[PDB]
């Protein structure tokens, strides 16, 4: 628990540093950048605490918001890293096909096969998320010209149905952790 949440011991205010953040369909205020530092200074700048804060984690308060001693300002799920989406529309599975490339798993979830344990057919496939706009358009990750396409390692999570609308910052799949 304490592992993976970050409490202030003092008053003071948040500073993200190379911070990258969205609100996502939960009211989630989330971090979708991977080098993140969190600090708690005073209102001239002096550092009171230093935190680096993972990839995908929530938080309760965004920079320059003001906190109180006490205050959980974020949290992550300290067993799993998830693949956040950068983009809103609505999900598409991609070669994502039972006993070949996913198996259900059990609340039931989607696992995505590692190379080892697939078909013959499924080894060459390469299961992943796609977000595509309301019509079914590729939608591009934002920065670049690369589509908005997430590929799935071997063993994430899946519990997204195929189809169904998504925002910026939701999680598409979980890959287990220690
Ligand atoms: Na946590
Ligand atoms: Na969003």
């Amino acid at each position: 628990a304490a592992e993976s949440s970050i409490q202030v011991k003092n008053k003071g205010s948040i500073k993200l540093s190379n911070v990258k953040s969205v609100v996502n369909s939960s009211g989630k205020l989330v971090i979708t950048s991977r080098n993140t530092e969190l600090k708690l200074i005073d209102e001239f700048g002096r550092t009171k605490e230093s935190y680096k804060v993972p990839y995908g984690a929530v938080l309760a308060k965004g920079d320059g918001e003001q906190v109180a001693g006490g205050e959980t300002v974020a949290n992550w799920d300290p067993h799993t890293m998830p693949v956040i989406t950068e983009v809103s529309g609505f999900v598409r599975f991609t070669d994502m096909i039972d006993g070949q490339t996913i198996t259900r798993q059990t609340l039931s979830s989607l696992v995505v096969l590692d190379s080892a344990e697939r078909t013959a057919g499924g080894k060459d496939l390469r299961p992943a998320l796609k977000i595509v706009d309301a019509q079914g358009n590729d939608v591009l990750i934002p920065g670049t010209d690369m589509p908005a396409q997430y590929f799935l390692p071997g063993k994430a999570i899946v519990q997204l149905e195929d189809g169904v609308q998504i925002s910026s910052g939701d999680t598409l799949a979980r890959i287990p952790q220690e």
